[PDB]
């Protein structure tokens, strides 16, 4: 029965959307992934199916909204390929929060449109929206309504990447600071209270420390220890 | 020399078992996996070979006992593909505990026969028998002789999956509770003392809490924090 | 622009080194790996390129020095395939420490030449030089000048593998002791002070404990707990 339920859901949304080539090529990535296909098969035996049918429509209305934004489509492929990110979306549809997901799906599109050929910020964007704890935190900040603070933190990160002097040492350190979910929420907390410039005041502090030690790999190891 | 020793072990057990197609198709999965083939090559230079020869016979007598139980053969492929599970088996043969492995190999077959088209319990079964710490705990409970408590815990989990109301939130929470090896042994400890119904009394407590909060993703985050 | 910068760097070093087949077949492994190719693309947008150009010359002068040492070329493939090891090398070139990398690249070649058909020590060598924390510690010990203590620890490990009696239990325990970066530096600290024989005195202590418990999987679990 589970094989018939899924292939019906496949042929249904496939036939209903033929003009959307970006959703057709993305739906097959979902089927070819045995880990996330295993989630769909467990969700039809659990008598959801509509939860899977609603998640397809959210991403179908997502690839249609962005349209020919290729730097956002590859994000969705990285997100929908992650079995935990794909499953926390299915759990944000059984809870009936398809709107909270759609909002977050668009604030990252705005960060991509604002990126403007900044592949270092794109890698940081992929790296945090693929972390289950960070991705849940971003959804939990949008359901409350504090959606612009996510845009505000995304901008402070985008500007901190530019305020690096092309120094790969500080960019790697900036990665290890924001990816840690404990420090990620602390920086979101300071942006939500108004310290959007004081959080940046510490990024310059760390960048100055990187340039102070500089070409000494031992002097830099202590800086990574000082966190 | 190591290449000749292995291909001799290959052609030996291959020729001695031709009527067993399930062991022939499974032996090639072992050879095609470079990680676990690297374990076999280190075990012939270490002058075991018989340890590898005895492990093949255990799984050969395992695919023969289950026979055409396809829901158990895919388990063995998931277990024998894991390089740490495959290696902790080779270490339970040098210790001369090929019997303790055979018992555990059959209690999971009984959980599969008792499953009866319950793919959610099959995913939980794969998820815990692939954890090295959990797999060692299951072997260590059988060597003592307490083998039915493993069957007893497997049944309480199988029934807790059914006692979910098709709620994907509680099934994901039930997964994160039993996969943690520290909580896994605590639930095995309470089943070994007789509290087979009191452990279930807490599963209803958590399921009631899931339905209490329900469609609120913030109210559910605290429930996952209350562990 | 980033696509043109890289293919220029590719065709440059490719044309300048045609007699070195080992560097040509290794350079294509770097390009075929999307994770580490993503690092190179972020390093040309960051206006390095020379950092990538210098890293290629370090490994080109590495495959040329070792020559037809196949047991060292497969090491470099395992190291250069790791996206974090490959990136911590790019950060040891922007710091202008291409010499500290070249030294460590040769002390592992000496451990391979001294290995002499000891595949258990080769697996331990791959396992620790692929750990980012351990690999950074090995670089940080060479930049100071304490390079022979790395050779000294590599020899004590190579001899501890032989002093195992072909016991797979103690070899797995010896693996879990040295791979832990906290214990890895403690053993390097005791070798740097002169206790090259006292660290070995504890390896016999653990091996004697393995043979004492022996064929009891419960008595051995406590030994792994006693760390």
């Amino acid at each position: 029965e589970v094989k018939k339920k899924l292939e019906e859901v496949w042929k249904k949304a496939k036939e209903d959307a033929g003009d959307n080539e970006k959703f057709l090529e993305l739906l097959e990535l979902i089927l070819e992934n045995p880990e996330i296909l295993e989630i769909l098969e467990l969700y039809v035996f659990i008598n959801k199916e509509d939860v899977v049918e609603k998640l397809f429509d959210v991403i179908k209305k997502a690839v249609e909204d962005a349209g020919d934004n290729e730097k956002f489509l590859e994000l969705l492929k990285e997100m929908l390929s992650n079995p935990e990110i794909f499953e926390i979306l299915l759990e944000y549809v059984y809870i009936k929060k398809e709107d909270v997901v759609e909002k977050l799906f668009e604030v990252i599109k705005q960060a991509v449109e604002d990126a403007g050929d900044n592949p270092v910020f794109l890698k940081l964007l992929k790296k945090m929206i693929s972390n289950p704890e960070i991705f849940e935190i971003l959804l939990e900040y949008v359901y409350i309504g504090k959606e612009e603070v996510v845009k505000k933190f995304f901008e402070v990160i985008k500007q901190a990447v530019e305020d690096a002097g092309n120094n790969p040492i500080f960019l790697k350190l900036l990665e290890k600071i924001i990816l840690d979910p404990e420090r990620f929420k602390k920086l979101l907390e300071k942006v939500e209270v108004g310290e959007e410039e004081e959080v940046k005041a510490e990024f310059k502090e760390i960048k100055k420390a990187v340039e102070e030690a500089g070409n000494d790999p031992i002097k830099l190891k202590e800086l990574e220890e000082k966190l």
